[PDB]
């Protein structure tokens, strides 16, 4: 029996957590994870302090041979706006990306303001000011999110741009998803970007949103694979799953990483960490799923599988699987 330590993004976080307490009630094996953000978990596997790394932000095809690192896909999931907002429900207010993007920019200041209402005929939205949350540590939310926002607003695209930190020109800082969703919960007018399970379990409110297409959709398991329908793995894991084309398609998907290195110091840490990810892949669907998390499809599993065989060796140029 071995004992793992993994580190990093705090987006797929509930799903590693519930496979891994799976994982040792079947085999006895003890996956340790600590999400302290993408940032952190691509510089512990760079440190080499942890077995593996998390990161929903994807590292170069050059920044990975730089440093040895091996990266593949895991599950899918979504980035969703959580708000408290008194009066409204759940899946009641639809944003597009433009709006959002002037919320966050600070142009938007009132829950009632023209633009919003808009989008909402029917609704009586509060004359309550916004309280922007955002990330304070170096977070793959905060990238998918600014991915988002940079395609669909100029001036966001234009003077804070994209990255995993980025100057918030406002808001308050949350740490991690859970950091945002608790201060979501305790602030009235709050709006903050979490991953939808963190919504869910902590019964935030959270908005619809126009897909690239321009029709609202609600974020949903269903609505996270649907954008990811048309991606070509074949070509690339690393794949930009924000604003894509496609019926019901959630516009800020995106899928998260493992990042593993090449050489394996520790032959027998490594094969214990592609048994893991191995036995995720093959039984660990349903505990995603519960979780609001699509699965990638049997094609990418494959790949990935190849990947391992020709990547992941010891010392001695011997596979680790």
């Amino acid at each position: 029996e071995a004992s793992l330590t993994g580190a990093g993004a705090t987006f797929p976080a509930p799903v590693y957590a519930k496979w891994a307490d799976t994982y040792q009630k079947e085999t006895g094996n003890k996956v340790n994870y600590q999400g302290i953000g993408s940032s952190g978990g691509v510089k512990q596997i760079i440190a080499n302090t942890v077995d593996f790394g998390a990161s929903d932000a994807p590292l170069s095809d050059e920044k990975l041979a730089q440093e040895g690192l091996f990266q593949f896909p895991t599950v899918i999931g979504g980035v969703v706006l959580a708000v408290n907002i008194p009066g409204l429900k759940s899946g009641e207010l639809v944003l597009d990306g433009k709006t959002l993007g002037d919320i966050y920019l600070g142009k938007i200041k009132k829950w009632d303001d023209e633009a919003i209402a808009k989008l909402n005929p029917g609704l009586k939205l509060p004359s309550q000011n916004i309280a922007v949350v955002r990330r304070a540590d170096g977070s793959g939310d905060s990238f998918v999110f600014t991915s988002y926002l940079a395609k669909v607003n100029e001036e966001w695209k234009n003077n804070v741009g994209t990255g995993s930190t980025v100057k918030w020109p406002i808001g308050l800082g949350g740490k991690g998803n859970d950091g945002i969703a608790a201060f979501v919960q305790r602030l009235p007018g709050a709006i903050g970007y979490v991953e939808y399970a963190y919504a869910k379990q902590n019964n935030l409110a959270y908005t619809k949103l126009i897909s690239a297409d321009g029709k609202p959709v609600s974020p949903t398991e269903e609505n996270f694979a649907n954008a990811a329908k048309g991606a070509d793995w074949s070509k690339t894991f690393a794949q930009d799953l924000t604003n894509q084309k496609g019926e019901d398609a959630w516009p800020i998907t995106s899928t998260t990483f493992i990042l593993i290195h090449k050489d394996q110091k520790k032959p027998e840490q490594g094969t214990e960490v592609l048994k893991f990810f191995d036995w995720a892949y093959k039984t660990g669907a349903k505990q995603a799923n519960d979780l609001d998390y699509a699965s990638l499809p049997d094609s990418v599993v494959e790949q990935v599988r190849a990947a391992w065989k020709t990547n992941i060796k010891d010392s001695s140029g011997k596979p680790l699987y």
